[PDB]
């Protein structure tokens, strides 16, 4: 048994099936009362930890969280860890996309370059002092309108240059077979196994 | 031009770590050398105190910055000294204390219970709050000896035998240890993720 650490219904789409599908028995954490974690960390892999960790002290299970965001270049790398309140905290998928969009409305065509990143941990209990960390990143380009409706959050703003098309356009097993956190849980599972 | 500044007090750190990164072209200068004090490590895993100590020295110097979080993991002892294995004998530790300690501890262990593992995680930071430091990490199984042997290395160095060289890391030359440490794989990961960053 072990607790997936988000609160994300895009992530647990991405990731509880091929989890599953791997052996494992996959809870939501809010289905075992786990409430958000405070994210304190100023990267990617120390918010990733504490949500795992949260979820491991609530639960006693051994968790898998993801830490995850859009890095765009001419940005210098924001939103980054901020993705997710980039709009603020009213924040929501289509208004993040929408605010980074306008931000971006006089970025030449050839300067929209990004990347998202992924981070995810398995911690085998609350203070495993030596948590299976992977990684995954994936390049694409920031699209002036959106296209596509699958996916979640900046999705429909994100071409994929090896696909022809945006992340939201993608099949979910497409997705999952490329994307940053597709990346990150084939090393995962690698690591597990 | 550019220093980087390497965020540990730990001289036997330092010989393992400074030459190699040199020969890759960084500028390194010990962080002593630039007055910073010991960061408090409050993690409770390697990678997050590694992490937590590039950042101090980092913040405190303005420089990009690597540090090592580093461990003896003793199977029997349930994973201990671990993350607190450098204040293993307490608040006057030194590396003979330690080890000893270590010894007296596994002394009724018998010898097809003594297994354990070097671990080691090197982390890279830009700038203080880089939200995707690079991470690599290494780890190096052994069996704990009943007797030191040897006086290379530092700190466990002289009880960790290691089975593919019949000896203990203590008794591996420098070159030797390098080749095949937790410490050599995690450089020479972290040497590939800048040349590639
Ligand atoms: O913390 P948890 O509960 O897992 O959920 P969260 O959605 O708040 O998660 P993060 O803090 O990791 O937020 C990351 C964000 O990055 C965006 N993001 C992450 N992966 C994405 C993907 O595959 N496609 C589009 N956007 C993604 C996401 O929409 C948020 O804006
Ligand atoms: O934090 P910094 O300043 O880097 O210095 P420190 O020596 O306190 O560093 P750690 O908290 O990372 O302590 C780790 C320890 O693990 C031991 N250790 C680490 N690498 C070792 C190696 O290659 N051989 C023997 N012991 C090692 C070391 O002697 C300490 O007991
Ligand atoms: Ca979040
Ligand atoms: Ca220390
Ligand atoms: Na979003
Ligand atoms: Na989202
Ligand atoms: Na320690
Ligand atoms: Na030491
Ligand atoms: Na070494």
């Amino acid at each position: 048994k072990v607790v997936l650490a988000t609160g994300n219904v895009g992530k647990v789409r991405e990731l509880a099936s091929l989890l599953s599908d791997f052996g494992l028995d996959i809870v939501a954490q809010t289905d075992l009362g786990v409430d958000s974690a405070e994210e304190t960390g100023l990267t990617f892999i120390e918010n990733a930890i504490l949500k795992a960790r949260h979820a491991a002290k609530v639960t006693a299970l051994p968790a898998i969280a993801d830490a995850s965001g859009l890095a765009v270049d001419v940005l210098g790398g924001a939103p980054g860890i901020y993705s997710a309140r980039y709009s603020g905290e009213d924040a929501t998928d289509q208004k993040n996309l929408q605010k980074l969009l306008e931000t971006m409305k006089d970025v030449p065509d050839d300067q929209r370059q990004a990347r998202f990143h992924c981070v995810l941990v398995y911690l085998r209990h609350a203070e495993d002092p030596t948590p299976l960390v992977c990684h995954g990143s994936w390049p694409g380009v920031i699209t002036r309108e959106p296209a596509g409706t699958g996916g979640f959050g900046y999705d429909p703003i994100f071409f994929v240059p090896s696909e022809g098309k945006t992340a939201a356009e993608l099949t979910r097993e497409e997705k999952s077979a490329i994307s940053h956190r597709g990346q990150a849980l084939k090393l995962l599972l690698d690591a597990l196994r």
